[PDB]
């Protein structure tokens, strides 16, 4: 059953009017369409964000006025025989000055990587709004005609490059389109074939995401087949524009970069401090282009101290379950603390340790800070030992405890290390009782 809505009912009676980009903006475009993307594959991308843009804006509007909601769709459609690729939406059309005037409008013209030239026809949604025609073969010069037979919305039709006929081939273009444009807010077809199924939940307040949603979402982009101990929903827009999930996988020892449901990279080990990589999910952020690493280090620091702070707080809300958690990627937090070069970096990661104290019982673990919170009155405490009963029959502890201090309780040589490189944890140092 193909669901099809691209054809040829387009025509043009009168001349086409010639029109010229100024010396600036020509420099830019071909700019846009050389020195731009990376990739040149990612023009299909592009115009489904503005064929999505401009059916919400449509939406919108209708929903605002009480109207009822026509066909909203976006159309693609492949042809090897003439070489072209074309997408059509009913979105919100473009007015004649928007024609002219308009070149958003940024992400359409990166469609001239892959095109010696392009056809495009439009009609405002706008009630008793006429349908005009735009022409251009890649230079600085374009045509604009009015034009019959053209739906409300807008058709882009592009004849590829000689050597860009591949995105003519309906097996290359769905590649692309399940790459880039998997969450796309409206109903996608290729071909008259739906592509797109699968839902930005990211984009959803927290407090509306169900769980079997979080479920299906993490098995997709952590490609795994169990279920997430941890989940992080984390929406901002004070520091950054920030839409991002986190998950913690369920088993012992990959997060998608986005920008407003378009994906951007696959793998962003680059977002996260390597000693998070453990973390999987997506973060959707709109102040992103467009390798790179430029405010990329804004962001990370700001999901840094936000998912130190989720930890910290599911520790005071579950212990047990976090101490489970502690035990199987406390590896990564060691890591990261040692790998750190600034002080305060350290103390922050180290905030998620735990270990177990004297005047604590066995099994039952404790933070730098709670330690600190039952400073009377200098310096932290500790001593490394093979198990628990070993380091209480210790001279050193029966010292170190028959007078004042609580002593914490380490039994890797991995823990002692982290300690002793930690140097100092907030105004106190560590320091060990063998000394
Ligand atoms: N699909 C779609 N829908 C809408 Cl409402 C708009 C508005 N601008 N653009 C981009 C664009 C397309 C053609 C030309 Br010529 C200039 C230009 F900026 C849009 N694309």
């Amino acid at each position: 059953p193909l669901h099809s809505i691209i054809s040829s009912t387009e025509s043009v009676q009168g001349s086409t009017s010639k029109h010229e980009f100024q010396a600036e903006t020509k420099k830019l475009l071909d700019i846009v369409a050389r020195s731009l993307y990376s990739e040149k594959e990612v023009f299909i991308r592009e115009l489904i964000s503005n064929a999505s843009d401009a059916l919400e804006k449509l939406r919108h509007k209708l929903v605002s006025d009480g109207q009822a909601l026509p066909e909203m769709e976006i159309h693609l459609q492949t042809n090897a025989e003439k070489g072209t690729i074309t997408i059509q939406d009913t979105g919100i059309g473009m007015t004649q000055e928007e024609l002219v005037s308009n070149l958003f409008g940024v992400g359409f013209y990166s469609a001239f990587m892959v095109a010696d030239r392009v056809e495009v026809y439009s009609r405002s949604a706008a009630p008793g709004s006429l349908g005009y025609q735009w022409l251009s073969d890649g230079s600085g010069v374009f045509e604009i005609a009015e034009a019959s037979g053209v739906r409300t919305g807008t058709k882009i039709i592009i004849h590829l490059k000689s050597d860009c006929k591949e995105f003519s081939s309906e097996a290359r273009v769905r590649d692309v389109v399940t790459k880039y444009s998997n969450f796309v807010s409206f109903p996608l077809y290729l071909n008259g074939r739906r592509m797109n199924t699968l839902q930005a939940i990211w984009m959803m307040d927290p407090k509306d995401v169900r769980e079997w949603q979080h479920e299906e979402f993490y098995r997709y982009v952590a490609q795994a087949h169990d279920k997430p101990r941890y989940t992080l929903h984390y929406k901002t827009d004070a520091p950054l524009n920030i839409r991002s999930i986190f998950y913690v996988p369920d088993m012992k020892p990959s997060v998608a970069l986005y920008s407003r449901k378009v994906l951007i990279q696959t793998k962003a080990t680059d977002i996260l401090p390597k000693w998070l990589r453990f973390i999987r999910g997506v973060v959707d952020s709109e102040d992103i282009p467009l390798q790179e690493s430029a405010l990329i280090r804004k962001l990370r620091d700001v999901l840094q101290q936000r998912l130190i702070k989720f930890f910290i707080d599911q520790s005071k809300k579950d212990a047990e379950k976090y101490a489970k958690f502690f035990e199987d990627y406390g590896l990564f937090m060691r890591e990261g603390i040692v790998t750190a070069t600034e002080q305060e970096v350290k103390e922050d990661i180290a905030k998620l340790l735990r270990y177990e104290s004297s005047a604590l019982p066995s099994g039952q673990l404790t933070s730098l800070s709670e330690y600190a919170s039952r400073m009377r009155a200098r310096n932290i405490y500790y001593l490394c030992a093979p198990n628990r009963h070993l380091a209480e029959h210790s001279p050193y502890y029966e010292a170190m405890k028959k007078k004042d201090t609580e002593v914490l309780f380490c039994f890797e040589q991995f823990d002692e290390l982290t300690l002793l490189h930690l140097r100092e944890f907030d105004k106190k140092k560590l320091i060990s009782v063998e000394t």
